[PDB]
């Protein structure tokens, strides 16, 4: 059976180079792209930026389709067809399979799971390329729930809880930063549970809780927040704190806190709490 | 007297597109540029990334140097040299000064002062070239320097208070955003004064004040802000939130209020607010 | 009637250019190239060499003739398409129009008639996008026919005759070049007329024959060529070269002397032989 | 002893790739290049036309000086420099060398011997680098001179002669070329000996003489091509025309005869002649 393979990414994930060699290495095989077609029908040069309309993105997913069809009903050398778009919206994925139903073709998946980190990088150098920022948070929202990964919804039953990041959060580089210190002192007020969590790694190999106690004294007898629990990236860990924390959550956090809010600095950490669904509030530039 | 023309400017806002035209245009003027001679000594491709190092620096200093005398000291034909760099570090700028007083040279700025908010977008369109944001942020805080613009440091002997947007904010798209509406209380228990400003125009051409209006009642009816002071773009008022604020600040806030801080969710305008010199926390994504 | 406009030119000739600002000020109308659909199915980068393929091109072919009908068939917003390809194979214009009379859509031609000269100067410094320079001459032979320019078939009744030019082929830079010049002998034994030409100016404004008279008394006290026809580009003409010695041989020559041959230097004019019918050898390196 | 890397090699030999990875690899190593000098003190852009001057040559060769006197005498930690220009003119290789013993560094080439044919094809795709096809012919004229090949100067005391192509010069495809065979008969009368030579496999590998034998007949009987000598390539070789026919001229024909003047019509073959000092027409357009 003739097969169309759905590339599913975000834009700067690798579609396109993997669809390139494949082709290369698999006789048979040809490439469909929407942004190809975007830019052919408006006979568009490579630093032009492309107007989004109905009208035009009918007629690309016109061409999409017959251009389909017209391959795959190709002799017996042809083997079948990549789709290099994007292919992250759900309904837009069904219709492939649909539309593959009646013909008697089959759909593959070849997903390019890129951390976001990785993907803002490669964004940013993508020049004309590029693709808005929100547009590419959009992207990877959408790329999670293809995944199946977590979003949070709260802890019925459990106290509520803020949570707050020390370096660059109640730390500055240590003196407070005044008004989030004050801030935890002022939730504690209201009633909601203060947890703490810091990426800096705990110790060194000869003493693993080196920082991790000197981070609890800082918080105890400088900022003097009211706390009922400190988290703290594990000695030897060299991940990314976006991994780091999120780990830390749903392990050490989630089952016991209903939390409503995260006090943040570093973009990445704060870009993956709105992601998995917790409120977050970013208290100062942290593009690091 | 021969004249070395120093270009003011972050990396996108124009510099050598301008400094390629006045070439072209007078004869007798020669380009100098760091970026050059960063990608000359390395013999990189246009796409490799540069690896910073004091080493590397020191000879592409030293490169201006040489460069600039050997020309200046060429015959009557010569008219000056154009140093394209962003010169945005006071020192750097001193010592082509000293160094042009010493052999009879005169010096010149020619100013690109482009706004943030453009900035950002030729950056993220740059590619290869782009820079990274916050090193953009950097420069840009050192442009605002040397064009003597602004930084709030407080206001002596005003009743502090807390600065809070509605679209995004305070209001979502209207409902509550519940943690910022009860932080707001908040602030007003432990004495603060809350200012609200928003970047809704304030009515239509007939109807001048028709969104202030719906906004005062829904702050009043809905939010329950306990406010001192409601701010609004005036009707007619088609410039970018990002100066309608700053001009909103300092004529209507920092005379009559000692801000300590500042809650909103539109990037740009996040990005004005710690700028000038205010606290800003960020509450949610607003890359728009 | 809605139409197709098929761009008619040679690669480099400015069609795309052309086409890319026409559909910016005339909204209704959408390009269709198979450079575009040909990179495409290969998923291949700017700096890739397509492969051709009987295969291959059926396909764009197909997609050409499916994505015209569909956008054709759109709404009343539609007003046409531009099928932006060379055009210059006869056979495939038809196909246009046979295709065109079907569906009741009419077919104009958009003319890019660019001199050979420069059509190589830009091809040489296309890059990647560059075209073999033997395509090219085929091309460019093929709109010659399209334009219906001349090309000459001989004279029957006149007698035979070569065609010798002065600077690079019978003068060096003038010394003689032996060879050529004990050729042009050697065709007067043989029973050939001996026709001169060359490019240099015959004077200047107060003296239009200065050097017509030098040429002339070189080519009889110097070469001793037995030549009983010299031809030469008049004074003040500012022309091509390319132009200035074909605009001589059918006025001059053509008509009077059945050509066999003709010795060249300068690969622009050689280049004009060959194209019009004459053979020509050319005699030395001549790139300029 | 610090070391000065001149790189030898024609525009598209491979220099800058090879100066990047080496400096990429060996750290204390930096390039010096003037194509850069020039387009940074025009500040042009990568699609600008340089224009060439004495005055803007003498400020490059400046920059070069200087830039490597000021690296040179860096530290311990500076190994050396590499000047990646063609290096291709005598004269600029001997100053690098007395201005190198001087100082007390030492002077290495790294030589990039492409052959002429590959040279083209990249410089044909080189687009906006790209260089005018004869400075390309020019420099690898000189590149030759740098290896000390040679250079055919005549061959006195022995019979003058003619060298024949085949195919696309005396035959089509096959029918005579009727001028150019008429042409061969011609210089016999005129006392030159005709030799021909064929690029065309002498057999197959079980016939080995198959298509020379062929040949022979042909010119004997079809064109009556009145020669002394014929040399084909032999069975089994794979090698460019290019390397094969000046091959076969210093074995089997420099010695015996004294050649002035070659009749081709294959580009590279026309080319390869001019090139080792016989003079060469080139009878059509063979540009393949
Ligand atoms: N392994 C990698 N590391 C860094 N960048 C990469 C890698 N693979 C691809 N890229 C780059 O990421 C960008 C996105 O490439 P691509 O695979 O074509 O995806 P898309 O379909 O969104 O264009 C390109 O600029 C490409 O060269
Ligand atoms: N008026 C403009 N509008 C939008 N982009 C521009 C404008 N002028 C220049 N640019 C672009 O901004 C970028 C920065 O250009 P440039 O003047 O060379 O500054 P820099 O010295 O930092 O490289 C380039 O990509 C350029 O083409
Ligand atoms: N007026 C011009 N002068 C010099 N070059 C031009 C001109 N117009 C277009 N070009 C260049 O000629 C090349 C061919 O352009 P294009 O119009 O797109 O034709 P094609 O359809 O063959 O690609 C491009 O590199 C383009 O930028
Ligand atoms: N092995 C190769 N095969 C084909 N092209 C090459 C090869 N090596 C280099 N090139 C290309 O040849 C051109 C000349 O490259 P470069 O080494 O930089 O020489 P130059 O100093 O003249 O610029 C470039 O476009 C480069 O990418
Ligand atoms: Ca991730
Ligand atoms: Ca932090
Ligand atoms: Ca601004
Ligand atoms: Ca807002
Ligand atoms: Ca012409
Ligand atoms: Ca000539
Ligand atoms: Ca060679
Ligand atoms: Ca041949």
């Amino acid at each position: 059976m003739k097969k169309i393979i759905l590339t599913i990414g975000c834009p700067g994930s690798g579609k396109s180079t993997w669809a390139r060699e494949f082709i290369a290495k698999n006789p048979g095989f040809y490439n469909i792209n929407r942004d190809d077609y975007r830019q052919s029908i408006m006979a568009h040069e490579e630093r032009d930026e492309y107007k989004y309309t109905k009208k035009k993105e009918g007629i690309v997913t016109g061409m999409q389709f017959d251009t389909a069809k017209s391959i795959l009903y190709g002799g017996d050398s042809v083997k079948g067809v990549i789709i290099s778009d994007t292919n992250l919206n759900p309904e837009r994925r069904l219709a492939w399979e649909t539309f593959a139903k009646e013909y008697g073709w089959k759909v593959e998946h070849k997903v390019f799971d890129v951390p976001w980190t990785e993907l803002v990088k490669r964004n940013s150098k993508r020049g004309t390329k590029a693709v808005p920022i929100d547009v590419l948070r959009s992207m990877y929202k959408s790329m999670r729930e293809y995944l199946g990964l977590p979003v949070y919804n709260g802890t019925p039953g459990k106290p509520k809880a803020v949570i707050f990041d020390v370096d660059g959060t109640l730390a500055k580089m240590d003196v407070i930063n005044p008004m989030v210190v004050e801030l935890s002192k002022m939730y504690a007020l209201m009633g909601y549970q203060i947890v703490v969590v810091s990426g800096r790694e705990s110790g060194t190999k000869e003493d693993p809780t080196k920082y991790y106690r000197m981070t609890r004294k800082w918080v105890e007898d400088i900022a003097g927040v009211p706390l009922v629990m400190q988290c703290q990236r594990e000695q030897g860990d060299t991940r990314k704190d976006d991994v780091v924390k999120e780990e830390i959550f749903w392990k050490h956090i989630a089952p016991h806190f209903d939390v409503k809010l995260a006090i943040d600095d570093r973009t990445q950490v704060v870009e993956m709490w709105r992601r998995i669904g917790v409120e977050c509030w970013q208290v100062a530039s942290g593009d690091f």
